[PDB]
């Protein structure tokens, strides 16, 4: 069928179709979401928690993603599949940037980067995209003028080039209208219902992470759960000389 | 509770209690399975397949591996975790070998290593276990005088000093035998049910890479599918504006 | 006989001689289009596609091209040689794009190199023009404002020095003005008959790859089919033990 | 369809069947061969004439192959890749040789491998052949007690652990003996028409290189003049304007 | 319980809570610390003393510094710790600046870095804390216009973004002021009593090191004497058979 | 006064004196020990855990070693300080133990190191020894047959050149054996009292981490306790604005 | 006794103290200096003649320099030890000359730098000086307007920051007045006496390189000649068979 | 006049002409001792204490060595320089001496170098010998089975190829014999008058270093004191204002 690109996120925008992002970080998964019809795959650096256990996302180095980008890419033949970009690679400015969402095109095979922050970070913003690197933007909500920021952070990322951007925990009233105020599509979490798509980590949107689902993630599910007994009967069956049967 | 050690794994095949044993890739997963009671996690190279999508275990380097084998670390904190020697990493001699499986212990935190191999591959175990380094042995049946090889294999890397071994696509009857034959573990992997323990891709047992599970596998769930309708739930109440609601 | 300089096909605008320009990756193609009389050589990175089956551009290296460079180089002593610069190499700005082209010039042999992009590339183009780098720049055209900018483009490029100019996917209409209002040669490849000279890759020229010939490919041979046989009759005869014969 | 394997190769020698080797540089190449049907391809350090322009094979190195071997492996789903071994990276001993196969095969993403050598080169084959990969050998005849040493180095080569052998520039007499000799597969290029199996440089095989067939080829086809007048007519279609047309 | 966090310095000087913070530099020290309540903790630079005995700040390197961070990090849970930066690691400017941080948090797990400075180093403050790294600052008294600069200092560095300030050997009226004048809290050592906090070298206030206690230093115990009997006494019971018992 | 060198603790065994040896892994621990005349001090890996919160001696590298030897070198201007060897830095051989031990003497400033291991580390030791290098030696008891390889340990150690070896965890009555039996000192740490000398972990023998003494280690002190309440009423003398006080 | 630091000079500027300056490149070489009083030692660059045996002072590295300023630092206790620059190591900006002095101070042990040039240095001094680095310019006389420039030099340089000055080869009578127009203290070799201080290089100072004592040298020994006698009687005595004798 | 060689050394052993040795570690040094007729230079790793520092010959490194080679080589054209080498360079076998050898010959520019050790460095010895390079032995006396060692090593160095051997701190008596004993010179420090030649080292031979002439050192003068005051009279004439004078 047909392989998802930044334009399509714009024409739904323009239709007023509302995508769903789903986060991932290996090729199994990718493959699920792609076969499921999801159109945006996210390796992001929660990736730093779900995948490797850090209790923060500061740690995680682009060496930790690539490899996962690698194989997300070659899991979702259809999706979109955007890279973010690790704390402390795109700070330092353009240049640093440009290396580091470079490398994860040219050998993570991803079709666009997210690089998270806001007006601070409109220069890098910039060099990628005019590098023809499709960026997706990140902006956030922190406590008056926070709203001010908020808006200025929207504008300027779009300014810079991004074909989108993500507003998590954002006032669903500010959401709202820096959605219909922005031409790019506006993707939230905890972000309100008012933006042009949504994403959420995987992990919590099966249940496959904890038990602690935040007010803005909705549990489609127990797939975490679901593991456990497949497991337990596993263990059980193994232990009770059922399994292996002849068969096997 | 109790942190499962190599010595436990030999008083079970001392009091005939057999364990299962779920080959892992990351944080979340290990977390699931230490939750379940999984004593003995692999972080196995069959993460080239299911987690980067590779058609081969051929290509997969320590670098897409040590990584994962510290999320994983991370995840099981009362299980016994195994991590994978790559191909290339051990085949030159002990001196490799021994590099190889340091890096996994001092950088990756895993408790044991596994070398795939037969008597060929004897002096590399022997380095790491004089060395203080747990080796898991992974021998096979490759078509007659095969089963005499095979036998051979599960003598030398005994001989060696691997604590456990691995035994796979062995005909049940060999494997029978070996297993009563052999002082230490033997875990099996289409081997039959005569093995000390058993080991499956966690992605076949639960139904999480495509469709075709083999003969030595059993589907213990669909958690694969599980997971397609929860996207696609998650897909259209988004396209829907259901989600997010307000909750959110 | 004579090797073909940048002034040659300045000279050839100006007598209006339309030439013609092949795409090359390797020595015994490049020796063919050598004796075949082609006077430019573009060691493009279509080669990604044609030579190392990647489904886009923006993966290949530099290191998997410069060798091929100096095979072409040394294929056709007759030809200009343009060595194409990969995605990523040139985007960070003249210093950048200065040591990648040097490299090209100084190790792959190459006479000039092409350097994709618009207005935003202009400094680059400077830096190595200035630097005594010819080189040969590639605007195009991305849907109104759009025909603005590529004329923007191609006064940009030309006025940082490019000897000449690749309009790829070009509106005719707009070519044809932009080659009159242009100094340097303009080079098309579906760009229409208004260019001073036309650009194709040799594989879809002379049917090597796939079926599908777009619309500004004419498909002058089947190349590729005729290899088929060759490798199919081969084959059968070494089958039929008529090959190899006792004169071999 | 089915992908060749060696055991494939060893069957076909029970069963009488003589199967056609071609050698190989780039993804549309292969991907020719592929569709043509030949078993095994082999890139060939004969690429250092044909691809690079050197007259010789002792210059072209490693990474002059690996990254042809990545784009002939895209090409050939179906066929045997074998990565020849450059001059220099196996010499030196066991160690050296297993380094540049094992590079080949997780990097260049080749199923076998080919060292050039007699008895010599034993211990290199064996150690390879004992890593789990495949060696196809290369023996040839330099002039009475030449044809002796030919024979030692068929069987100590096959001794080591060769899946096959290749023998270029091989009396026929002595290389039907030979072939009726081993156990494994003989490919021979100039050994005569009593070998398990051919091989030649698609180069010469479709008339690409020069006019020089020597006696040990036969041209199936002149490819390469074929490809002459269609960048001749191309060339003249341009000049006068008849290329591009308006379908263009 | 609760983990110390930057903003919770800025509500005590709110509340008007006067906060103790003691330099640390190894997991067991930590430790204790950190169940002893103390909230923030220094991995100073000040260990080039008391760690490895150097008699200047200056030789200290990075490499010196974040194994010990992390270290601490891991002993102390709850508290806030600060990484300082090494002499030379910033004084170059922010992008040496930020670099070195990156390292201390990323690498070392730090919270928040230290760097020592005045109106000079608001550069490196500001690209730090816009990159979202908490920097403590440190400023000084060097003797009349002394008190001007380092009241610039002050304004200049909470200007840059400092979320609080160290003055060391600063006169306590003037010090007095500028903790009035300042939002963000101030730590003192030998600054007076009127700093919205509080700063030890832990090896003087325990008196672990020489028996010199400075004027700003409040020797609270004699803990380096302790050790000195325990080891002492440790020694005679060994040389008189005291020590080991059958107890052990 | 006196530099302790190794002879004289072979002159100790002779005139029967028992010496106490201490761990120690910074300037001012040693500064201590050596003031309180302690003649021998060990840096050991066991810095892993107290000093980086390492649960293993598995991870900590020659890296987070070698800056605390200088210090404890520094710090102890009488003691003979030994440099213990970090997991994965002996175990292939001579070769990369003598680099490492040289590391340790060279940078570190040690007198001699620690090489961890019985028979199997023989040819190790006596390549150091012969090298220059003081090797104090360390075996254990790991269960009948058991106690035989200790004795063959402690022979063959003696052997390759130790100056001294650490006898950890032997059965009592094992140890006064082998300390009878061997020419050179035997150091034990929950090795009975018949051993020429005696060593602890400093952190222990001054209760400066956890509370749980294991039976081997008598508690001298309670260090870290002293620590807290140092650090307990320093933080609330801060709080009750009674520190710093005017003398401050 | 008291340890010279740049204060000492600025005070004897005041207290119209002429201090001498000595150069000097080894441990036992500023040993003796040190211990004859002389308060500032000079790492000189000239030591690329006089220790080296280049001709010129060109070639020297900082390599060739730095473990030189650590003997020095050792040897001599109480003086101020000031490192030069190398030609190359600053001239290239602000940036490079940094990282050089750092090199010198963390890793020579030196207290201070020397840099050699004129306003075109002022850059540089000032971000050395405002890294905390102490440095000491140095100025000449290149003939008129000559006179101008050197003025020129010895303002922009004190502006910097330098805390000292060299004179080289300056008109006693400029020397005189910039002397008497600068704050800080000036140090002349050729410069006349009007200098609040006097360098020169010791070999020449004591007799120790050539006969050639130029005018601005006083030769206030023969040093030189004193060892020749020492070795030729040496010598002597040792083909005399006097030496050694039996007290020997 | 003419430059020794080793065949130099040779000869007067047999005319009973007994040569003296001196170190040296610089340039102007060795100027001196070759206009003074020193035949033979060492540039030892004595240079660890007199030029560095070290109050041993532990820490000192090849690259704290091969610059002063340089320059000793420079001064002495018609010495026979002896690079020695390090602690720790050769040691682990013929391969690394060689190499380190290798770079005092190639880059020290070096004549021969110092090699020190007994039997146990025969096979570094031979393989330096046989590659060309001239090796200077160095055996010496560790206390009864003592004497025989030393003679065993005296034997076995010069068997191994060494042009000559020093003898340090070796009994008189001993020394005479294994003089007489050997076909090459022997070279004495401590070693008795019977040794065909004497080395010491300069700082000694002339009190440079110190005041301690130990007994196997004959003060030949005090260049040391004469130093001493050229700087202290050097000094008071600066501040007398005598120093410069106008010839000045
Ligand atoms: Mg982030
Ligand atoms: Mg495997
Ligand atoms: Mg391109
Ligand atoms: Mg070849
Ligand atoms: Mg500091
Ligand atoms: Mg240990
Ligand atoms: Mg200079
Ligand atoms: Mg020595």
């Amino acid at each position: 069928r047909t392989k998802i690109r930044t334009h399509h996120l714009q024409r739904w925008k323009a239709d007023g179709h509302k995508w769903a992002m789903l986060t991932a970080y290996d090729y199994s998964t990718a493959r699920i979401f792609d076969e499921a019809g999801i159109p945006v795959l996210l390796v992001g650096d929660s990736a730093a928690n779900v995948v490797y256990g850090y209790d923060t996302t500061v740690p995680i180095s682009i060496d930790e993603l690539i490899p996962l980008v690698r194989g997300v890419v070659r899991g979702a033949p259809h999706a979109l599949v955007v890279a973010d970009l690790p704390f402390g690679s795109y700070e330092a400015g353009p240049t640093a940037a440009l290396a580091a969402a470079t490398r994860f095109l040219k050998d993570g095979g991803a079709h666009a980067v997210k690089l998270e922050g806001g007006e601070r970070v409109a220069e890098q913003i910039a060099c990628l995209t005019a590098a023809g690197i499709p960026v997706m933007a990140h902006i956030g909500f922190t406590p008056g003028d926070a709203a001010e920021q908020t808006i200025a952070d929207a504008i300027a990322v779009a300014e810079a080039g991004a074909f989108a951007v993500v507003m998590e925990m954002v006032p669903a009233e500010l959401a709202t209208q820096i959605t219909g105020k922005l031409t790019i599509p506006t993707v939230g979490i905890g972000a309100g219902p008012n933006c042009d798509g949504q994403v959420l980590v995987w992990q919590d949107m099966a249940g496959f992470s904890g038990a602690k689902t935040a007010r803005f993630v909705k549990r489609y599910a127990d797939v975490g759960g679901e593991l456990r007994r497949a497991a337990m009967q596993y263990a059980q069956e193994v232990a009770g000389g059922v399994f292996p049967a002849d068969e096997h």
